[PDB]
């Protein structure tokens, strides 16, 4: 099953990412945490506290009722319904004094692209991330690669109204063709909508492009310096050497091609390894808002 291979691969990527930046005793803030898909991964890292926030009350309840159903829970868990992009994060976390801010890690797995709906939303999300971190703390995540998206968008003539591409397990469909009509450049960093379909996961839901240059430039304004940016395919090849020993025999088989080498082939190759990038930033400065220091 191709979609299974993709799920396996994307979980391997998340392990590689989490265990690279997260250290024993860390406090972790997972924005857009969904249904607690990444709890086991933070366990291996040896964290102290996990703080999950998601806008969907349904998802948080499935997260609560599921943490109980696992062994080796050596860490405190706080799960919160809240909007991490549209609203200040202090709104969401004030009712939860247990939370130990500032924290060591902020993670956004497959969600930061919902924040690029508007400039206002993108700036709050990043200010939320920056406000939350110790200096020396890391913000890491996974988003669609704007460079892969540009590569594909560049291949369409101006005639095509709603540019679309995909394969058997995924499809992207752009709202308009303003990119092509604007000499193969976005009119704006924000609000660049496309509909994403992934087999048995996302059902034609609107997302936004994240021009990596804009993410990097906003992060800098708020005191985050980029320390790594790699597409999944390149990230995996770099990290896989130190993971083969740690994979269980069944985990090994789910990450192997039919020839026995490690990786993805076929439709998964594009849908998983080319379409997504990881990133990691380090907080280097404490942000102070312009014109905010008064007598
Ligand atoms: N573009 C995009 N992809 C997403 C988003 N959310 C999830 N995905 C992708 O959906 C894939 C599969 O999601 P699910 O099938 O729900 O994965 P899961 O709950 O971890 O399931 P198992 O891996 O089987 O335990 C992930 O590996 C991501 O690549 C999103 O908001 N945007
Ligand atoms: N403004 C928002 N604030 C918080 N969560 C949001 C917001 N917008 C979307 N989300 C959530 O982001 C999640 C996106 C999921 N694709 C990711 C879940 C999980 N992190 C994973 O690795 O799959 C969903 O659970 C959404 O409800």
């Amino acid at each position: 099953s191709p979609i299974i291979k993709l799920r396996n691969f994307n979980n391997a990527i998340k392990y590689m990412l989490i265990d690279k930046y997260t250290r024993p005793g860390d406090v972790v803030l997972e924005l857009g945490c969904g249904k607690g898909g990444d709890l086991r991964k933070y366990g291996a890292a040896g964290i102290s506290q996990f703080i999950g926030i998601d806008i969907s009350n349904a998802s948080i309840q499935e997260a609560h009722k599921r943490y109980r159903s696992m062994r080796n829970l050596d860490y405190q868990v706080v799960l919160i319904t809240g909007d991490c992009f549209g609203e200040s994060l202090g709104v969401a976390v004030e009712p939860f004094p247990d939370c130990r801010f500032p924290c060591d890690i902020v993670s956004t797995q497959f969600c930061l692209h919902y924040a690029f709906e508007t400039e206002e939303k993108a700036r709050r999300a990043l200010l939320n991330v920056a406000k939350s971190l110790k200096i020396g703390g890391h913000f890491f995540g996974t988003i669609p690669d704007s460079e892969f998206i540009r590569y594909k968008l560049n291949k369409f003539p101006k005639e095509v109204e709603k540019p679309s591409w995909g394969n058997s397990i995924y499809r992207v469909t752009f709202e308009n063709n303003s990119y092509q009509k604007n000499d193969y450049e976005f009119t704006s960093p924000y609000g660049q909508m496309y509909t994403y379909w992934l087999e048995d996961a996302i059902d034609n839901v609107p997302e936004y492009v994240v021009p990596f240059e804009t993410l990097r430039s906003l992060a800098d304004e708020y005191g985050l310096e980029l320390v790594s940016q790699m597409p999944f395919n390149k990230f995996f090849v770099q990290e896989i050497p130190k993971w083969i020993e740690r994979y269980s025999p069944k985990m090994r088989e789910g990450l192997q091609r039919s020839d026995g080498r490690y990786g993805v082939e076929g439709d998964e190759k594009e849908a998983a390894s080319y379409f997504f990038t990881m990133f990691a930033f380090r907080k280097v400065k404490q942000y102070i808002e312009p014109e905010s220091v008064k007598p």
